């Protein structure tokens, strides 16, 4: 399963680490968050070395706000916190994208 963070620390401390850490920036009012949700819980139980999160953007709003996030859901894996891959639009099959090219 896919953990959700509760703060921008939380996200902040495992985007920061020299790990993949993708996380997924999610809402209780969305569709396109559903159907990746199963999907992405399939390719978050295929990443061993990496890591898969998605975090409630209405909780997590001020930290989408940092990484200018207009889009639910968005996937963005970040690398030592200088980032990896950005991908924006609802992304269960372009996550493979990101995160096989990156992970």
């Amino acid at each position: 399963m896919v953990t959700q963070f509760k703060t921008a620390s939380e996200f902040d401390s495992a985007i920061a680490q020299d790990k993949l850490v993708v996380v997924a920036f999610y809402a209780t009012w969305c569709g396109p968050c559903k159907m990746i949700a199963p999907m992405i819980e399939k390719f978050s139980e295929q990443y061993p070395q990496a890591d898969f999160y998605k975090l409630d953007v209405d909780e997590l709003g001020d930290v989408a706000q940092k990484n200018e996030v207009s889009a639910m859901p968005t996937l963005l894996l970040f690398k030592n916190g200088k980032e990896v891959a950005k991908v924006v639009g609802a992304n269960p099959a372009a996550i493979k994208q990101a995160i096989a090219a990156n992970a």
